[PDB]
């Protein structure tokens, strides 16, 4: 290692600095996916449909998940307006193994994946943990929201090791950086923030071949009166935000339009974070 | 409800204001733990014991807990030494009805509990995840870090509940916060997030009876090359001591940090500003 | 008052919920800033250059701000290149007084500011400031890296409020999150943090009528073995280019970030990670 | 350098390992302050009383500032309770000249100063920034909330490194970390979290000879009724905080139980920070 610079962070970087890709000198093209393959879990619902035909927009093949709700019409709805390769996938992601089956089914179907969106999840309905006895409710939430995370973040990872190049984007939420009030959710306000900061650890370890980040969305149209109208009262912005204001922030970070970011959590979410 | 002010944050509060509590007035009698049980895990182990024997030297009786080696010669040198009540108990808190069975067994052998300390835990040690093929590592840490600290603090906060009082306090990790490097401790680094965040999701939850707290600690003192760069990236140039950690977990366990809840405590020798 | 939702926040919202925008259905449309005008101050530099000429790219008339380097050139090539609408403009921001002559200038030359990006600044270069006698060295960071930045924000504000539509981006620096080292920074490290958390604050005050949120680049590319160690703490193990800033900057100005007000976004290589 | 590990933060540290100090290993012993100096700004109002009368009952002789208040009998106070060394000063803290006539006044009066509190500030009480149209209000809170801690800091590092010991503890404000609503506060907000983050920069300037940490208090008894209610419906605690509440922590960043503790910021506001 003598006349090599190291890094202190991941040494498989090599020597010391690494260089900076080429770039279109346009802005509007680094927003571009397309001849790229996006993969987005939970792809079914509100958040990830959007960022799916998102992704599609702008050019990238798209592979859809569900587990309950079959979303194959959705693929048949990217192939036959953007011209652009899709297929649906079937998945319970709490499994590990049948998330690893997924994803090298998807890369034998695709040739690759460019890009993974890890957005499954569900939420927690229970009121304050004090009164809720068995763990079951607990742990169905980190088995989904963080290890069905980390699993498919395991999985693609070696995709983009063994192709030196990739970008992953993990769906956190607000309630890995606040506490949500009235309605008690500590389960999931844990889940979070594990992810967020998995994003930063797996920013580190994955540097020499991908970027890992993550966008924390707020409340997000997709509820009893009383409930709502105390979450607007304390967003800045003062309404619930709309899936199509998330597309933005997921097509930045999958995109060559984000090449120095790395480790970062995007919040979207209507200033909520602030007060 | 008409007539009264709720709170937004949780509802069992009661008609706002909360009334303030009876403090002396001497700030060293803040301090004191007299009168009161604590409860610390992983007090086999470095970090734990220093801070059972810290709280036994503020007046505390010393619940401490063991898994693998026996730590009841612990508890008779806080008994012999300081004249608290003190006992040792076995327990995996990765098992969750094993640790419902230790804290009750606890409650009753004390009459109560007033403050724990979730502090057991386990590292993870083979460096980087993209090549460690088997998940048993990855469940191992979350786990005892994640699911373990949760067992305890769902059991113990009935029991704060019941009497209206407590201070729970948790270990996480400086590692909640940054990603240590070079060693590369994805989970860990997760479970321990997730701690700290737990912390301030129980501290809004638990407000009505108990504080919630938790103290972030460094490198506290395996390849010589490695611990150099430790050295070199933490602003005070070395690692810490067991003891330069009990400060911070008696102010969080006494009535010294009353309107002190939610905070997360770094003790890293400032390795998380760089 | 009576039959409406008041915020908490900022009663000048109105009955709460706001009304959500109308957006385009694709999501590269969103990115579009045709019809709108920016104005981008320290646009003579490296990154402020960038930003501008990316603008441009996106469809914006660009106002180039410019200190002691004049940048009239520049924007004959932001109009001869793409057609757009573009003046320099000659201001010391340290100077209250001469801010609000350029924007109000600016408003009449274009009719209206829609992007603000609150960019030009200074940097620390005397090491440890416990050696520097004298204080000009900190007054003079705190007036531009700081009071500067307020003296645009005030400023453009009105104007936002007035039509009712803006965004305000503020170029902090991962220094506002982070102590830099070896090169110690103290002065602009707490210009940059009180940047980042006014970035909050005006979020809040101004979310009728306008957005406000920060970038945060890490380094963008003297000694040789003071880079190297930047490059030894950085995740991606280099320094970064201007280019690779100017998606996060099109992002906040554009109507892809409807919903993102005091947000900080860290373009940094990774390393506020570590 | 061969032969010598030198830190990547501060090379004053000199070869690496520092050595840790010696401690007392009764935990109680720890934060006693018997035979330091504390200083303390701010120490005719509320919050800067209380650490000081704290400070005295820890054993540690006390110098108490004030500007407009004087607060000799304060001092006298302490020397007639505690049996501990007290002297009333009187400074503008805006004024760098004349912080540094006080502090080193201060430390011939008392022979050296071990623990400095800057503390003394203003609040901001006119409503949102933008209707208020000259900068006399943004500069007067700029200059003595972050400023006048800086000359504070400035002065006494010297001292520390001259003694090649010392403890600064700077009040910031949960304002450094959110933003405080109803009442619109920005320049105050700015302020604050300048000094939280210039603990944290000095913290690792001062390394070799100081440790420097920050208090952020909530909302502390020390106002219009509809305005209160709102931040008790916000504070997980629900209730203000006393003055009382904080000592403790002042204590204990100031004393030997924190001498692993530099660059922190303990929030101590009932949780406000959390939701
Ligand atoms: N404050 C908050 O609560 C915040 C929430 N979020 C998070 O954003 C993410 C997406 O949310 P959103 O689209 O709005 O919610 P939706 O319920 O609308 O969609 C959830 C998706 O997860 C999928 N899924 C559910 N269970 C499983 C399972 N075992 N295995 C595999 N896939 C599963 C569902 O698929 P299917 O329907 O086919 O079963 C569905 O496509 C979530 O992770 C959410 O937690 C982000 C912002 C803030
Ligand atoms: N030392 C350091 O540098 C750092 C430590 N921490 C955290 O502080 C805590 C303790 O650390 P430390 O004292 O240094 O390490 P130690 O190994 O010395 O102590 C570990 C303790 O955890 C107990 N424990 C381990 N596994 C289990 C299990 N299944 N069930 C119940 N108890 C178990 C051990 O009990 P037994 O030995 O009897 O089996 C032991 O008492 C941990 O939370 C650690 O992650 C955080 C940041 C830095
Ligand atoms: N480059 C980096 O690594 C980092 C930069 N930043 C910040 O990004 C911003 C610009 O940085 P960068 O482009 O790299 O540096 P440059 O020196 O290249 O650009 C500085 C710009 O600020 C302008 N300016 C300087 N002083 C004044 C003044 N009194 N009044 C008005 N304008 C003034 C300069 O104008 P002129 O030349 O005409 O006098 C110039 O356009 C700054 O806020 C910087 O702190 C943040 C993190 C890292
Ligand atoms: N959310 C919030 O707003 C928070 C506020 N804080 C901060 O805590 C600190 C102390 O607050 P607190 O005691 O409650 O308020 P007080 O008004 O009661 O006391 C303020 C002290 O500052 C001194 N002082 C005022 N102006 C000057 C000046 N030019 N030069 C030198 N000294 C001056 C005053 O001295 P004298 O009376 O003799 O003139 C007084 O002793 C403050 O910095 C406050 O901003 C911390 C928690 C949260």
């Amino acid at each position: 290692s003598m006349g090599e610079i190291e890094s202190y962070c991941n040494k498989e970087l090599g020597p010391l600095p690494t260089k900076a890709p080429t770039l279109s000198k346009n802005v509007l093209d680094l927003f571009s996916l397309k001849g790229k393959v996006a993969s987005v879990t939970g792809s079914s619902g509100g958040i990830g449909w959007a960022v799916a035909e998102a992704y599609a927009q702008a050019g990238a093949d798209v592979a859809i998940w569900y587990n309950s709700h079959p979303a194959d019409e959705k693929a048949e709805h990217l192939q036959k307006t953007y011209g652009v390769r899709s297929k649906a996938y079937k998945c319970n992601i709490s499994d590990p193994k049948s998330v690893e089956e997924t994803i090298s089914q998807q890369e034998k179907d695709f040739g690759t994946i460019d890009v993974f969106v890890a957005n499954a999840g569900v939420p927690w309905t229970e009121g304050p943990e004090i009164n809720v006895d068995n763990y079951d409710s607990w742990n169905k939430i980190i088995n989904l929201d963080l290890n069905g995370v980390y699993y498919c973040a395991h999985t693609v990872g070696k995709i983009f090791k063994k192709n030196g190049k990739g970008s992953l984007v993990i769906t956190s939420s607000m309630s890995g950086t606040i506490v949500n009030v009235p309605q008690l959710q500590a389960a999931y306000n844990a889940a979070k923030a594990a992810c967020t900061h998995l994003t930063k650890s797996l920013a580190v370890e994955w540097a020499p071949f991908a970027r890992v980040n993550c966008v924390s969305p707020g409340y997000i149209a997709t509820v009893e009166k009383d409930m709502k109208a105390k979450w607007w009262q304390l967003t800045p912005l003062g309404r619930e935000g709309l899936a199509q204001e998330l597309v933005g922030a997921y097509l930045y970070l999958a995109s060559n339009a984000s090449t120095y970011t790395t480790g970062a959590n995007l919040a979207v979410d209507g200033g909520y974070t602030c007060p």
